[PDB]
């Protein structure tokens, strides 16, 4: 039935950290997400590139919304999650040791199982951010994750390449400078694979989310995958907000994911 | 009479460069500034942190608006200005050799005079971004600048410290952790000095602009300085746009600078 929208506010913090004058104010933005979205997502990186520990504290203390903290396996941020107790933690990679070549979390990491254990023991829901592969979905089930989040980045880039002007710009991805026929086949395959992976997740009793790189154009085929129950989207919504304001950017996305 | 508003779009490019997917699209934003603002400002840094050479090219070729390029004294960007011919160039410092301790351009720089010469010879209007000091205003007149832009940053920080919550946040400036009485006196002095400097500029036949750090609160005392004819504002407008959209953020600022 109805898809849930988590709004990742990281790129609002990107703007804020750029000038260091507390503007835009992330707690202000969070209040808007709280009202118009279904969950507030933020990634508190070890390197503190954007969202900060005080943002997580303030949002948990002040906002009427589930909170989805994205974080890696470092003790500092896991300890903070254990102390502050967001509703959900989505484990994402930061360090080489946590990363796979495609960007999903390495499910063989020596600390992953105990990390999941500690969070679940604290009654925090755990999602694993994973490459869309059937093998990783099975591994996630074995690790006792409730939730998985499929990495839509490669799908998103392929969609951008095929259906937008990006290849004509300075932002073109050299990897995707290929004939269109090949790209079309890769896109179809990647989209088919997303659907198969969502089906597998649901078959194993996992809840399936998606959302990295999703924008107001490439989201549409993803909405048609019935087995994905949630999307976490940030950068494209922040990018739209510059034109329409954050409330309207969220509401526009909500309208697209109706089904 | 009527204050002109230049909108600096650099922080829209900050968002764009953060994810490298051409979103937000700077040319889209420029069209909005073209319509609702009085000039489009952008700073093409040698290090290409945000606004890029292609942005300057595209805006000059596609937008119905005066363009104010901010740039430093490096040959690469000066040559680009000479080739593309924005309406105005505002010379700002980037390198240690160009910088003063307060952030204004060093008016003793060995290449400044010839740089001004080349630009004016190409029929490009030249503004110098300067600390608000009477000595620098006189030096700017001697250098044959048409325009000066007073560095309002220190004024802005003092206003933020006195009239907002910034001192209670992670963004508090350690330099301004001082008793309020001292800060109030510094603020009054800095504002008085801005007015005196604008008066001097006008007395010498210069056109006087201002605008760094200006926001929807600290702008108000600056509007009361009759001798400032133009404000160039970026970061606060981009920060407001996340909430209201860029058109509305510009129009709100235009309403504040009515007098």
């Amino acid at each position: 039935n109805a898809m849930l929208l988590g709004v990742n506010i990281d790129h609002i913090a990107v703007l804020r950290q750029a000038r260091m004058v507390n503007d835009p104010d992330l707690l202000e933005a969070a209040f808007i997400v709280a009202r118009h979205g279904d969950q507030i997502t933020l990634h508190v990186r070890e390197d503190r590139r954007h969202a900060q520990d005080f943002d997580l504290e303030n949002i948990i203390k002040f906002c009427k919304s589930p909170v989805n903290l994205e974080c890696a396996l470092n003790d500092e941020i896991l300890n903070l999650a254990l102390k502050l107790k967001p509703h959900r933690v989505t484990l994402v990679p930061e360090k080489r040791e946590e990363l796979t070549t495609e960007g999903g979390l390495c499910l063989n990491h020596a600390k992953l199982k105990q990390s999941i254990e500690k969070l679940q023991n604290a009654n925090i829901e755990v999602s694993l951010f994973i490459n869309p592969s059937l093998e990783d979905i099975e591994k996630s089930k074995i690790l006792k994750a409730q939730f998985i989040e499929l990495h839509t980045g490669h799908y998103a880039n392929l969609h951008n390449a095929l259906f937008s002007n990006i290849s004509h710009t300075a932002f073109a991805l050299k990897e995707l400078d290929q004939d269109k026929k090949t790209l079309q086949a890769q896109f179809e395959k990647e989209l088919q694979n997303l659907e198969l992976c969502a089906k597998k997740g649901l078959e194993l009793g996992l809840k399936v989310a998606a959302g990295h790189g999703l924008n107001y154009k490439n989201v549409k085929p993803v909405v048609k995958i019935k087995e994905i129950c949630e999307l976490n989207i940030g950068q494209s919504i922040v990018a739209r907000s510059v034109f329409t304001g954050l409330q309207n950017a969220i509401l526009e996305m909500k309208e697209l994911i109706k089904r």
